[PDB]
């Protein structure tokens, strides 16, 4: 575990604003990529406020793509659920979080992510491959619209891990009308060895709007987003 003092433990960590930072360096059939991105999160709302940027160059797949892949322990948990925020529990040391994403009819990105705390920052750092792609498929071909959907993200304890598993859809919409399924498949795992809560079957609800930054010039995603726990009683 931590020092016993730590000033701060789990929860007690996320009772204001926590400034983010967010590193991804990605490989998707070949075409190389890094994002970074930094901004702030408010659990006490469930609320998120992100400003991501390639750092290459050109993003090589649509931004709608990389959104999941891209904090859960924001998440806003009621109060009658706070023994199921096994996202906190895991903090300081944090989680390792782990996903296969299955693009339908297409290829898929498997990412492995540490997230923890260095000092005040909660820091996302994620690497991301991405295989078996179509060169001119709605990912590679760049056909899905500068948008997102709410969803919700369905969770279970893993004991055997001492961790969760989770899984939901996301549907992205493509530029003639229709609709480019991605399933996520996911697990978390804690980085130290401190128990964790193990939580009963519940939901995250999301909303989340992307926009543009205007003076922005680099390639880029702004990210608002709102996320509650839901689903026991």
């Amino acid at each position: 575990g931590i020092d016993p003092f730590t000033v701060s433990k789990g929860e007690e960590l996320f009772t204001g604003v926590v400034p983010i930072l967010v590193e991804l360096d990605g490989d998707v059939n070949g075409h190389k990529f890094s994002v970074s991105g930094e901004g702030e999160g408010d659990a006490t709302y469930g609320k998120l406020t992100l400003k991501f940027i390639c750092t290459t160059g050109k993003l090589p797949v649509p931004w709608p793509t990389l959104v999941t892949t891209l904090v859960q322990c924001f998440s806003r948990y009621p109060d009658h659920m706070k023994q199921h925020d096994f996202f906190k529990s895991a903090m300081p040391e944090g989680y390792v979080q782990e996903r296969t994403i299955f693009f339908k009819d297409d290829g898929n990105y498997k990412t492995r992510a540490e997230v923890k705390f260095e000092g005040d920052t909660l820091v996302n750092r994620i690497e991301l491959k991405g295989i078996d792609f179509k060169e001119d498929g709605n990912i590679l071909g760049h056909k899905l619209e500068y948008n997102y959907n709410s969803h919700n993200v369905y969770i279970m304890a893993d004991k055997q891990k001492n961790g969760i598993k989770v899984n939901f859809k996301i549907r992205h919409n493509i530029e003639d009308g229709s609709v480019q399924l991605a399933d996520h498949y996911q697990q978390n795992t804690p980085i130290g060895d401190g128990p964790v809560l193990l939580p009963d079957n519940h939901y995250l609800s999301y909303q989340s709007a992307l926009s543009k930054d205007p003076n922005e010039k680099r390639d880029h995603m702004v990210l608002l987003e709102f996320v509650t726990a839901a689903g026991i009683t």
